[PDB]
């Protein structure tokens, strides 16, 4: 039901995917979201200790050269605590989830957006998620390259039929 989806690395998109090439990070989780979207308040404000627990996300805002915590508290706001509660058991998960994108390719792995390189000739994935979606940059008939694995259909398993 929850959708997790993350950064992939590409030196040729500038912000977040650049970064990521430069520091040699190959996955970065961008958020896990429920149906539930969060409105008004926050529970509790994320502190930029507690936003740090989540080792290996990287931010996707400049003004902090890609570090923490922009992305972080802004996921805790808009789908974290009202669905979560607590913000101990949030940071757990997001931190799992990472330290899991950190080892490799995941299970389920699914292009969201793409940058085609024309040298390449492959739909370079800057964005992918654990299920299937409507793509957008990616060209129709072009290999993914997902941080460096090539994958001839939008996701590493079979969808179709
Ligand atoms: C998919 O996304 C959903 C969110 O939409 C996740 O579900 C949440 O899981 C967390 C646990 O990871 C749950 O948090 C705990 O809620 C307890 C209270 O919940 C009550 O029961 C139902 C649950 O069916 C709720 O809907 C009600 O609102 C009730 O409040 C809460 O007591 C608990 O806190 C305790 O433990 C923490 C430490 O773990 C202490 O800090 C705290 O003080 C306290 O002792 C948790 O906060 C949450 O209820 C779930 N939300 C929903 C809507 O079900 C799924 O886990 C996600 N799944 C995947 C695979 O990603
Ligand atoms: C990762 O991705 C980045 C961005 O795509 C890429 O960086 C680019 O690298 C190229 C080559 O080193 C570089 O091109 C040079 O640009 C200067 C002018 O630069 C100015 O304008 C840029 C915008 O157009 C701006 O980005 C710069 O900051 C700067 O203000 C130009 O003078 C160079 O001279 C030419 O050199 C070529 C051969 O290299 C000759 O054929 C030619 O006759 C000229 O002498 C050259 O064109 C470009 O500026 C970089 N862009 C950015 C945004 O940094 C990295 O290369 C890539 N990294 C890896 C590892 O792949
Ligand atoms: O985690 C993130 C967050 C934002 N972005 C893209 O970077 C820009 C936001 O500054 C925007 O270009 C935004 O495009 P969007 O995410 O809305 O598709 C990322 O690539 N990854
Ligand atoms: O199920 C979904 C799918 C997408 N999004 C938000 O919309 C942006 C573009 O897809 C996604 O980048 C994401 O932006 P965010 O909420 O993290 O700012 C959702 O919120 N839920
Ligand atoms: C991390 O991966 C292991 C093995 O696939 C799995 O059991 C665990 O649930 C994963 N954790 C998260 C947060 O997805
Ligand atoms: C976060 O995950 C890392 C693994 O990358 C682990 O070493 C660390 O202890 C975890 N942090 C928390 C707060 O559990
Ligand atoms: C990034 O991915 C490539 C291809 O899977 C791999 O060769 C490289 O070791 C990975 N880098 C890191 C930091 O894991």
């Amino acid at each position: 039901e929850n959708i997790t989806q993350w950064n992939l690395q590409d030196n040729g998109t500038e912000g977040i995917q650049r970064a990521m090439f430069q520091r040699g990070v190959n996955r970065s989780l961008h958020g896990i979201w429920p149906e539930k979207i969060c409105t008004g308040v926050p529970s509790h404000l994320a502190t930029d200790t507690e936003l740090k627990a989540i080792h290996g996300m990287m931010d996707a805002s400049e003004k902090t050269n890609y570090t923490c915590c922009r992305l972080q508290r802004h996921e805790w706001n808009k789908h974290g605590w009202c669905n979560w509660y607590n913000i101990e058991p949030w940071i757990l998960l997001m931190n799992k989830t990472q330290a899991n994108l950190t080892e490799g390719q995941p299970l389920r792995e699914c292009a969201v957006t793409c940058r085609y390189d024309r040298d390449s000739d492959l739909n370079v994935v800057t964005q992918a998620r654990d299920s299937p979606t409507p793509l957008t940059g990616c060209k129709k008939g072009k290999n993914f390259s997902f941080a460096g694995i090539l994958v001839q259909g939008p996701c590493n398993f079979e969808i179709a039929v």
